[PDB]
Order: structure tokens, then C-alpha cells, then sequence
DNA sequence: GTCGTTCGCTACATGTCGTCGGTCTGC
DNA sequence: GCAGACCGACGACTGTAGCGAACGAC
């Protein structure tokens, strides 16, 4: 069976997140967005474990279910060098063992969602492999809290340790990640690290797996690509829409080239901000080979349907008209990805014409995209001739 | 016209811990 | 005067009350 899953979210116990980020709301929004599997997130926090045991029903010893949505134990943690690490746990016993094992190395493990572990990345990965915990550098291209903002390679970060995946993130896709030779030997994950259960937030990037049943073991086999199970698709946000694609300032958000960045010494001239190196320039710095493996699954660059509706209606992202249109679209059809890629333009025009034309322009890549960097998301704008024209004379 | 309804932009939070300037000290 | 110790502020890790102001069925 084919299942879509987003295995990287943060509960309300994390900081700068939404208080509506609870199990029922997440399950409802995922079921409405056509999302089969959702990672628990913040599984190291005991209060979140209590809420999970209260609101959900167990499938086995590591897979749970609520409102028809499956859940696997996941958690993002922080490093002593301030590096994000995503972990997937087989069962709840592994969760409790890993928790009690690091209580002496942390002070907010029973207080925060993404906590602070005073341990080397090598030590964390070794402890994870000891208990067969899946571990990977989450959004490892961010110039703030990632791996490549601190280290230059995975071997220098983990040493004698072994990882199980590598989360790409918003500002990256499979090609630029595969531009590094070592990355050829590691499966990718297109996750969200999302904080709000909003349409454009929850499940902005997910992974489509082929499995036999919906359990942790099948997900592990699909990640490792064994026994017929495999990660057959990586649905992700366009890198130009991420918050740190290009190199820009952290205050004025002015885009600067890598050459101009080195010239100004990371000092913003007309602002004074601390310009941070985008993921594109970082990947270009760590350029290995122009080749990429064949077994790499395809990465479909998609945009949030909510933002498309907002830019078509000329209204905000959180407005009520765009919410009504999004709800009507999700009622008439299946999920966001269906209307974005799979659904034909003529069927989309049955609900709204301008939205169908914008989706056509996005599929044919005639949609204007201004990249984002330094903390600002990329923006999308449709040309005038695409909006004023009909549909038959379009293609 | 009328007054509920909604839009879009500004401000602000919850805390841990680095980075980044500025300041004190003891020489 | 200056190296080193000390200090404060600043923001990610974004989401959202909230607040005038334009809006839209009667
Ligand atoms: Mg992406
Ligand atoms: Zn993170
Ligand atoms: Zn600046």
C-alpha cells in the first residue's frame, strides 16, 4: 500500500510554536490534507508521551493511531554544538531508555519539545545506533542550527558513527543534496519541521512510501529500501521558497551574493545585520561530483496550495476566503498534492478558473518566483498575460 | 446608508544558549 | 594602556492576539 507521511513536527511544548499543536488538531488537519502517516515529534518529553497514550490507540508497540491517522515516535533534539538531530524510535521502551539515558546530560528534557543535550554528535549517534534508533541531521543546511553550518562533512560530525537518513528541508531538493558524493549512500527525507497545523504549514513536505502495512518496521524497511518496501517519492517545497535558499541578511533580508558576502565579511552595509550563508551557496562550497545515483527517488517541487489560493485571490494567507476555497477544494478532491500535480487543469477549473490557471503556470514553470533568504520565505507572483488569458489558448 | 464581518499589518511572547559587541579589572 | 575576565542584548526555534480600517449582505 502507498502511504504519505510527514515525520517531523513539534508539539506545543516546543518554543515559538502554536498552542493548537495537539494530537486531535494535528490528526484532523492531516486527514483533511490527505496525509496517511504523521510523526509524533518531541517524543522525549514525558508530558507529550502521556498525551499520546491518552488520545491514541496502539497498533503495535511503536505505532499508534488517532482519528484514522497513524503515528510513529519521532523527535528533534539539539547538540552541544547547537545542531539539530532527528530521531525515530522503534518502540516506546526505546523512547524511555533513551530518555533516562540522557537525563544526566540535559536540564530541559522534561520541559521542552526540542531539548538541549550536552553531547557530541558522535556520542548521540552512537547511543542511537546502540538502541537501533534512527538518527539523521535534520535540515542540515540551515546557517543557524544545522550540521553543515558547524561542520564540513558528515564524517567530521559523526566520526566512527553511522546515521540512517538525512532530512533535506525546505530550501533544498534531491539534486543539490546529491551533488555531494557521500550523500549518495544515504536516504533522503523531505519533512516540514512544522510548528502550526495550518494548511500551508502542516505537511508542506512529506514522503510517499510503498509498504505492506502501516507500522514502524515497514517504514524502516522502506527507508532502507528492502523487502519490496521503498521510499518511492519525496514531495517537497521548491527550494526557492525556503527561508534560507539564497544568502541574505537576518534583519533587512537583502540578498547578497557569496562573493559580496565574503567582501563585506558578513556585515550588512545598508542595515548592519548579520547576513547568513544560504543553503545554495553552502552546497556550492561543498561541491563534490556532478553525478547522482539512479536509485534516488524523484523529488516533486510543490508549492503550498493555500499560498497559491492567497496569491490568486489577492488576499492574505490566513484570510477567510482562501480558507473557504481550500476547504471546498479538499472536499471536492483528495489531497493537496492531487490538485497541485496529478489533477488535470480542466477539472480544477470546475471549482475556480484563476486557481487552475495558476496551477498550470506552476506546472509549466511560468510562475514568477522570487527566492527567500535569511529568514524570509520565497514569494510567488503570476504574470498578467497568464491571468487575463483563457485556458484553451494557454497551452 | 448600517453595523456586524473580515483584512492586513504591527507587536510580542516562552527560555535556553551561542554570538557579538561593549565594559571592567588587574597588570 | 591592554590581555583577559565580565556583562548585556539579541535572535532562532514562528505563530498570533489585536487593532484600526475597509468590507459587504441588509
Ligand atoms: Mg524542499
Ligand atoms: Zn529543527
Ligand atoms: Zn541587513
Amino acid at each position: 500500500m502507498i502511504v504519505d507521511g510527514d515525520l517531523h513536527i513539534h508539539s506545543h511544548y516546543s518554543k515559538a510554536v502554536s498552542k493548537l499543536m495537539t494530537f486531535p488538531i494535528i490528526a484532523e488537519n492531516a486527514k483533511l490534507k490527505g496525509l496517511n502517516l504523521v510523526g509524533t515529534g518531541d517524543s522525549l518529553n514525558p508530558h507529550w508521551e502521556k498525551e499520546l497514550l491518552k488520545h491514541s490507540k496502539p497498533i503495535d508497540d511503536g505505532t499508534f493511531e488517532v482519528n484514522g491517522v497513524k503515528f510513529i515516535l519521532t523527535c528533534e533534539v539539539e547538540d552541544k554544538r547547537r545542531v539539530h538531530h532527528l530521531l525515530i524510535f522503534p518502540t516506546l521502551s526505546q523512547v524511555r531508555e533513551f530518555r533516562e539515558k540522557v537525563k544526566i546530560y540535559s536540564t530541559n528534557i522534561e520541559s521542552e519539545g526540542r531539548p538541549n543535550l550536552n553531547l557530541t554528535a558522535e556520542e548521540i549517534a552512537e547511543m542511537a545506533n546502540e538502541l537501533d534508533i534512527l538518527i539523521g541531521p535534520a535540515h542540515a543546511f540551515t546557517p543557524w542550527t544545522s550540521l553543515y553550518k558547524e561542520y564540513d562533512s558528515l564524517k567530521d560530525a559523526y566520526g566512527d558513527a553511522k546515521i540512517d537518513f538525512l532530512e533535506l528541508g525546505l530550501s533544498a531538493d534531491s539534486d543539490m543534496a546529491d551533488m555531494i558524493k557521500a550523500h549518495h549512500s544515504i536516504p533522503y527525507l523531505s519533512n516540514s519541521n512544522a510548528h502550526s497545523p495550518n494548511p500551508h504549514r502542516l505537511g508542506r513536505e512529506f514522503n510517499r512510501f510503498e509498504v505492506k502495512d502501516v507500522t514502524f518496521e515497514e517504514i524502516r524497511k522502506a527507508i532502507k529500501g528492502v523487502g519490496g518496501r521503498k521510499i518511492m517519492l519525496n514531495a517537497g517545497l521548491d527550494p526557492r521558497l525556503g527561508k534560507y535558499h539564497l544568502t541574505a541578511c537576518s534583519r533587512c533580508y537583502t540578498k547578497y551574493t557569496l562573493q559580496d558576502a565574503v567582501s563585506l565579511s558578513w556585515k550588512c552595509p545598508k542595515c548592519g545585520g548579520i547576513i547568513k550563508k544560504g543553503v545554495r551557496d553552502r552546497i556550492l562550497e561543498l561541491a563534490d561530483t556532478s553525478e547522482k545515483p539512479k536509485d534516488r527517488p524523484p523529488y516533486v517541487r510543490l508549492a503550498p496550495l493555500a499560498e497559491i489560493i492567497a496569491m490568486v485571490l489577492g488576499k492574505g494567507i490566513e484570510s477567510k476566503a482562501v480558507k473557504l476555497l481550500w476547504n471546498r477544494f479538499l472536499r471536492e478532491f483528495g489531497s493537496e498534492i492531487r490538485v497541485l500535480i496529478d489533477l488535470p487543469i480542466e477539472s480544477i477549473a470546475s471549482v475556480h478558473e484563476g486557481v487552475a490557471k495558476a496551477i498550470w503556470a506552476y506546472r509549466n514553470n511560468k510562475l514568477i518566483i522570487v527566492p527567500g533568504g535569511g529568514g524570509k520565505y520565497g514569494e510567488i507572483r503570476i504574470p498578467e498575460e497568464i491571468l487575463k488569458a483563457k485556458i484553451e489558448d494557454l497551452n
